[PDB]
């Protein structure tokens, strides 16, 4: 047997598998348990450390996907299926994966931990876009990704209860982080250099680990791609979490202890079947079971915590894609489809705003419409379409990111900001969606280096550039290549200059102001409105 | 008569006039100055509607400007040309209802289109006798008949106790209307065509023009209209009956005074006493707000200008509207701390917030914040230069630029032929500091053709520029179209439409067409802000 594929961790022995990357071999250790299976009476409960095992544990294949909703909007369409579970569904899903160079690193190597997105209701670390073999082979990185419980199983909460305290899916991540501290050195990883990176909900998670004291000893740097702990969708209050919980109970036929008990007797799919039915308003970019402000994992609201925190020791990399809000429109906004160009009326644009901004009063929705209308072409359907997408993208991602970047920089943190503007040649969504939520990922992970994927040679060169930014940031807290002495360099985001760079096929371009005027509308004015309307 | 110039003797309904032969740079013009069109509104006639002038005996000398209507005199900068040029240049009196007429010399052969000028000055000041309203150039170069009238301003013109008969309000507007009727009856005796009468005015005069469009008994008195940097709609041009009544009884208290007994006491007061307490009745600390302005009485103005503009049919109407580049810059020195003409007026963010409350005095705290957030440059939210220019823009957009855009849009959508401009040329002779750019009222001297007078030190280009503007205004007066029908070599001036929102730049360069009258920012002032304040 290959002694490179044999690792001893604190729970026993593992056997990895040697995988082929276009530039050489990597060692992969897939399906490693970091927790006791959260099944039976362990549903809704905090995770427990995995018990030791005898013999050699087979770690050559991906484990099961955490039980979750499966998207059926466009059946067979590779643009939606690419996010769908590629393994069997099970509540027994608390496993992680490790990629490493072959042979294992001679010296301690910086670690990247990926936390997947999926709106806290879906996702898996086994998806092709999260394949860590390229980063391990090309940049010699140790890459880790875990599964964490999503939906009811991960975030159903009856705050104050002992049997559904909330945020267990976040605790799953933290336990995987502790596992890395205890075990990564056996793979060649440096536990004193751990960078978290995640997209969407994963970025929000990374953000919440920044804001939770127990997590802060488990990593040193953070990357938040198109997601924030602050904002309208990533958290709920104890009252709203409690509300959605007993409503789901009432829907499936079910005192807290008695309520949770009956819920635990329910088959997994019975809970998923009514998952979307507990949202208080008709909406998009809104999810039923997400992290809750419990006063424990989150001592206060993320907004309150980023306003008051000292981030002097922090180094962050944040950013967005060009068209954050485009594909959420086809999931609830009338007039939008991936099968036409989605040219909409004006009445439809006002209607879509009540759905895109479901918490807005009449006056606040009016303010949004009047801000986003191009008064030179106030009824042009093309413009009305592009603005609906902008309303959604800015409200949910771009401005919460700008808000976070601003507070962090102002309060000591070292912040780097980007906007991802390249659209993949292989994208299957229509052109009107441009660069949609989550399509920077396949480039960070280095997928275009696989010739069977049919990317362009320019995209391949682009992917290699991004892997260097991300890995150099992990090594240093600075995404700038210390070998390249060319200028322009990537400058840190500050509250004064507000500098950020654009990521595309052309060399880095430095820009200033991250949707400054429009985000001032969202971050400074709208709160004053709703808190008076 | 017998030994005098036979070409200067004219009879009007009230009697005989002797005018004066005036020298323009390119020839002589006929001037008839100080023609009474009303009985002197003095004594028991203060606050009262004007009665037409009773016929006189003999030949009235019409060679000098008559008295300026009693008004406030600007003392902010004593000796400074920038302020003095607007101050009264004749004696102050309540006996001031006279008009002036300029015609070619000798007088026109065929009936000639008439221009009637209505001066501005916030309804508290102004005179038709000022140098910048000199009609000699238009009359000489374009062969136009020009009429300018004095109208009562301030308390004497607009103090109202709505519903009463001793102070019905809007009498300053009735003076203007009476002068329009005078032109209808008498202008043919000068060679003027009473069937081609175009109104034009600036600031409050523009608002006055707008109110004549909206008042039925005035629509038979003119045919076309030009509105320069002013609208009947907007925050300063009108007050409600309740507010006018409120300001009227307050002024009464401040001087020592049943509506009858109250107005009777006011009439016993010296004119100067009324002027001395005029500014003391405003509800808030403010700029671009005037104590005594037209009132919505349900008579001259059947409803609010905004209501009339929204619901009116304007297929018969042809209007020319526009603004200057920096409408708000000089109102800042009359009440916003941190602003002067003697320094660069670079201000702090704190001064910006304080100035917004003054420039938008009716704004709630929430609305004021909305203004600040819209006009803040979030890339440089503390830059004193930007904050200075933004303060000016707030005052300019709120009071002129957006009411005009609102007016143009509703008129165009409802049948009217609308032409729109922005005036971007700063006079080489301007005495105001550079930071004020092209301030309120500094297109006027170009429309009247003052750069033609070589003794005034304008440049050759400004002289050529002035002639273009006279062409536009006169062509529009003649045809309802500023364009020259016999000039394809020059760029055209397209009408303003809802569909395209076109307007032109007025400067030293040829016409440039642009789209959108500050579309985004005016959506804020005209569409969102009202919704906000009513909550
Ligand atoms: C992060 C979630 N994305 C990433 C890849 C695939 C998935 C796309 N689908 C969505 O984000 C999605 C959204 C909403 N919504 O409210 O926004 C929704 N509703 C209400 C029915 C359903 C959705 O998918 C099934
Ligand atoms: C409106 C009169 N203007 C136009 C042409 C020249 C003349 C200049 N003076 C003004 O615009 C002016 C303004 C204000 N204000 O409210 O903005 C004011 N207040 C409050 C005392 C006094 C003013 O002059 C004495
Ligand atoms: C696109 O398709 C959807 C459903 O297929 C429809 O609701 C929408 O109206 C269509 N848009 C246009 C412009 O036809
Ligand atoms: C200009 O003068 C005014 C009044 O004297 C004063 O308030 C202001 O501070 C001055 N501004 C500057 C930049 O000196
Ligand atoms: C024009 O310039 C001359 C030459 O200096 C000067 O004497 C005269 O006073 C100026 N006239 C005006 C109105 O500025
Ligand atoms: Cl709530």
């Amino acid at each position: 047997e290959d002694p490179q594929l044999l690792v001893r961790v604190r729970g026993g022995q593992l056997r990895g598998i040697r995988l082929k990357a276009p530039g050489g071999p990597v060692s992969a250790f897939l399906g490693i348990p970091f927790a006791e299976p959260p099944v039976g009476s362990r549903r809704f409960m905090p995770p427990e450390p995995k018990r030791p095992w005898s013999g050699v544990l087979d770690a050559t294949t991906f484990q099961n996907v955490c039980y979750q909703y499966v998207d059926t909007l466009y059946p067979g369409f590779e643009g939606t299926e690419m996010w769908n579970p590629n393994r069997e569904l099970s509540e027994d899903c608390l496993y992680l994966n490790v990629w490493t160079p072959y042979p294992r690193p001679a010296s301690p190597t910086p670690v990247l931990i990926w936390i997947y997105g999926g709106g806290f209701y879906s996702g898996a670390a086994s998806l092709d876009v999260y394949d860590g073999r390229f980063l391990a082979q090309v940049e010699g990185a140790v890459l880790v990704s875990m599964n964490y419980r999503v939906g009811t199983f991960g975030f159903l909460a009856l705050p104050g209860s002992r049997e559904a305290p909330g945020n267990v899916g976040l605790l799953d991540q933290r336990l995987a982080l502790q596992w890395v501290q205890e075990n990564i050195a056996a793979f060649g990883g440096d536990p004193m250099s751990v960078t978290l990176f995640g997209e969407s909900a994963g970025a929000a998670s990374v953000g919440m680990h920044i804001l939770s004291l127990p997590s802060r000893s488990l990593f040193h740097r953070a990357v938040l791609q198109s997601g924030t702990p602050n904002g309208p969708w990533a958290t709920v209050s104890a009252g709203e979490a409690r509300r959605r919980a007993t409503l789901l109970a009432r829907l499936v036929g079910c005192n807290d202890t008695e309520l949770i008990a009956c819920l635990r007797t329910r088959p997994a799919q019975d809970l998923v079947d009514h998952e979307w039915h507990v949202l208080p308003q008709e909406s998009i970019f809104r999810f039923s079971f997400v992290p809750v402000v419990d006063g424990d994992f989150l001592s206060d609201t993320p907004e309150a915590l980023i306003n008051t925190g000292d981030f002097q020791d922090l180094q962050v990399l944040v950013g967005v894609v060009k068209d954050e809000g485009s594909y959420f429109l086809v999931y609830g906004v009338p007039g939008f489809s991936k099968d036409n160009e989605s040219l909409i009326s004006r009445a439809q644009f006002l209607a879509g705003v009540r759905i895109g901004v479901p918490q807005a009063s009449d006056l606040a929705a009016e303010a949004v419409v009047l801000h986003y209308t191009d008064w030179l072409h106030p009824e042009d359907p093309t413009h009305l379409r592009d603005a609906m997408s902008a309303v959604v993208g800015d409200h949910n991602v771009v401005c919460p990111v700008a808000q976070l970047a601003g507070r962090l920089a102002a309060q000591g943190a070292r912040v780097y900001a980007y906007i991802f503007e390249h659209r993949a040649s292989t994208l299957t969504w229509p052109l009107w969606m441009g660069v949609p939520h989550g399509y920077e990922i396949e480039f960070i992970f280095g997928l275009p280096l696989d010739p069977s994927l049919n990317y362009t040679t320019e995209e391949r060169i682009f992917a290699q550039r991004l892997m260097k930014y991300w890995t150099n940031f992990a090594r240093t807290g600075d995404p700038n290549d210390p070998r390249d002495s060319k200028s322009p360099q990537w400058p840190p985001y500050t509250t004064a200059a507000q500098q950020y760079v654009s990521l595309n096929l052309k060399p880095l371009e430095v820009r200033r102001g991250l949707r400054a005027q429009t985000c001032a509308f969202w971050n400074r004015f709208l709160p004053k409105l709703l808190s008076a309307t």
